[PDB]
């Protein structure tokens, strides 16, 4: 069946948790395997490490800038980066997780969740799974952003892996 990931997060070097997500592998094959291997870190590099840089309350968590950590950066197993999949899947509530871009075909390791019904994002990323467990988590990083996305704490993705 479809991968089932996990990031551990830290604020201040303290833990909050587990957030798990599915990744839609059926609907988005190519997306999804991108973000499992960020994950597993088995190409080399991925997300171990690296931060929540752009977190904006009532919007979403934007992390996966592995190279720069500020949001110019990250690269796909692929290549630096690589074109949009499909928006079949639709940004409908809370949970959902997305890819970040800088305009069209331009996915690379930077993605966000969601905490709200973000609809004016569909048909712009590419929507590629959604929180299974650890909303909570989701929402105390929530918690640490700003209308400027600038983040209060120092929000960190101490391990991440493939559950299943
Ligand atoms: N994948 C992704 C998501 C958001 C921003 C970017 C991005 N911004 O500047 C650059 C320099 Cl090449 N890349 C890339």
């Amino acid at each position: 069946g479809n991968p089932l990931v996990y990031l551990d997060v830290d604020a201040n070097g303290k833990p909050l948790g587990r957030v798990v997500l599915e990744l839609k592998a059926d609907v988005v094959p190519k997306t999804a395997e991108n973000f499992r291997a960020l994950c597993t870190g088995e190409k080399g590099f991925g997300y171990k490490g690296s931060t929540f840089h752009r977190v904006i309350p009532s919007f979403m968590c934007q992390a996966g800038d592995f190279t720069n950590h500020n949001g110019t950066g990250g690269k796909s197993i692929y290549g630096s980066r690589f074109p949009d999949e499909n928006f079949t899947l639709k940004h409908v509530g809370p949970g959902v997780l997305s890819m970040a871009n800088a305009g069209p075909n331009t996915n690379g390791s930077q993605f966000f969740i969601c905490t709200i019904k973000t609809d004016w994002l569909d048909g712009k990323h590419v929507v590629f799974g959604h929180v299974i467990e650890g909303m909570d988590v989701v929402k105390k990083i929530e918690s640490f952003g700003s209308k400027s996305g600038r983040t209060s704490k120092k929000i960190v993705i101490t391990d991440c892996g493939q559950l299943s």
